């Protein structure tokens, strides 16, 4: 868009590094302010609003030890199906 | 059967608890004895041998936290099957 060619003409480093997290994650401004900062809680639902009519429902069931390679395994229900995501603990 | 007549006969109190428990959790003897005395360790797999040819595949992924309701949910893979039980942590 024109939006996005002055705002690479004004932040070059910054607007990148956006692009990069839109890459990675898609629309943060989404989600609600608590789950931004504090993800989910075992056993809590959250309810994100995509768009009219259309919203992504996700039960955190539960996050696992860390295996040899400190990774986590986190149990998710997400509209009616199970999910398992990978992330490495810091 | 003639057996149980006279196995209550003989004990009567620990005849009534034997079957309540083979109510409860069916015929244990088919458990290999470290299974039988300690559970699972997350990540292991346990073959119950019934008849020959046949085995129950039983893997152990991860035990949730207690629930406000002291439960905790065990994630299993039975037959690679997924499969979810609740016990309550005493």
């Amino acid at each position: 868009t024109e939006q996005d060619i002055i705002s690479y003409v004004l932040y070059p480093k910054v607007y990148e590094q956006y692009i990069q997290t839109r890459n990675q994650y898609g629309n943060l401004s989404l989600l609600d302010t608590p789950t931004f900062f504090f993800g989910m809680r075992n056993g809590e639902t959250v309810e994100i609003e995509i768009d009219k009519g259309k919203r992504l429902i996700i039960k955190l069931e539960t996050i696992s030890e860390p295996d040899e390679n400190g990774n986590r395994t986190i149990y998710y229900a997400m509209n009616g199906q199970a999910r398992r995501i990978y992330i490495k603990d810091e």
